[PDB]
């Protein structure tokens, strides 16, 4: 597999992390990878998606205000069997950046004295687990599961300037997919 590189094409959720209440919604994307195979075992891989749409809520007030995001993802991966094997499981450990944009609050949220939200970037650690297996010498079906440190500070105006909480995304990503390979 050395020189080889492949690309996966797929869902991927997101499962934030417990941010009244003040929640973050479930979201699935396009999600795309792209890994190049150092040596038979050790492989870069990029993550990449369409962009996620998250809603944020108290269970007083249901939904207030949706976020959007890109969790690019790059990571240093092993391999486990030798190229040889057709059921590759692997282990993946990388630095990941969110970024947010377009955020806004409800109208409901407005109600409530609510406005001018945004989000500052991301930075962290990322780990996944995923099994690749490979049907023909061009083809592989997938499995992932991904954790990520997305922690992220929100900035708005409820009626003044209360604008400073932390919300900590720190999501657990599920990436079910069919990927193809280049020689
Ligand atoms: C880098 C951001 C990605 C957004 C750009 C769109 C990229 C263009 O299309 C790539 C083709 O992917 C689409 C195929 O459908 C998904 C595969 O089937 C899933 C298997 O369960
Ligand atoms: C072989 C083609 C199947 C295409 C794969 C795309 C996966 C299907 O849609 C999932 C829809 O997104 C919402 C579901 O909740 C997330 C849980 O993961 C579900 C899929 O196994
Ligand atoms: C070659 C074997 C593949 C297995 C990878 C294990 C390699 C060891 O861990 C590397 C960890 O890299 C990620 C670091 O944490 C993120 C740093 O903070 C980012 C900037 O603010
Ligand atoms: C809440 C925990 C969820 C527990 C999930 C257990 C999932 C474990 O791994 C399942 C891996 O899938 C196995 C593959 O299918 C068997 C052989 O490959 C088929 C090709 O013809
Ligand atoms: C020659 C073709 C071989 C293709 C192999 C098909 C193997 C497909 O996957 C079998 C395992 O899927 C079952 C598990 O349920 C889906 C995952 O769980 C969902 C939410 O966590
Ligand atoms: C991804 C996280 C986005 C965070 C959105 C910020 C929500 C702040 C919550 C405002 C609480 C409103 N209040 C006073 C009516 O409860």
């Amino acid at each position: 597999e050395a020189g080889e590189f492949f690309m996966r094409a797929g869902s991927a959720t997101v499962r934030p992390t417990e941010g009244g209440g003040f929640s973050v919604t479930n979201n699935t994307q396009l999600g795309l990878t792209f890994t190049y195979m150092a040596t038979d075992n050790i492989g870069v891989e990029l993550l990449a998606a369409t962009p996620f749409r998250h809603k944020i809520g108290t269970r007083a007030t249901g939904d207030i205000a949706t976020v959007h995001h890109l969790p690019p993802t790059l990571m240093a991966q092993w391999y486990f069997g030798d190229a040889s094997s057709k059921f590759r499981p692997y282990v993946g450990a990388g630095i990941n950046y969110t970024t947010f944009f377009d955020n806004g609050f409800n109208d409901h949220g407005k109600e409530a004295g609510l406005s001018d939200l945004s989000l500052k970037d991301s930075w962290g650690a990322a780990g996944q687990v995923g099994v690749d297996y490979l049907i023909n010498r061009d083809w592989l079906v997938n499995m992932s599961v991904w954790y990520m440190d997305i922690d992220t500070t929100a900035n708005y105006k409820l009626g003044g300037a209360q604008q400073h909480d932390s919300v900590r995304l720190d999501p657990w990503v599920f990436m079910f997919s069919a990927g193809y390979r280049f020689h």
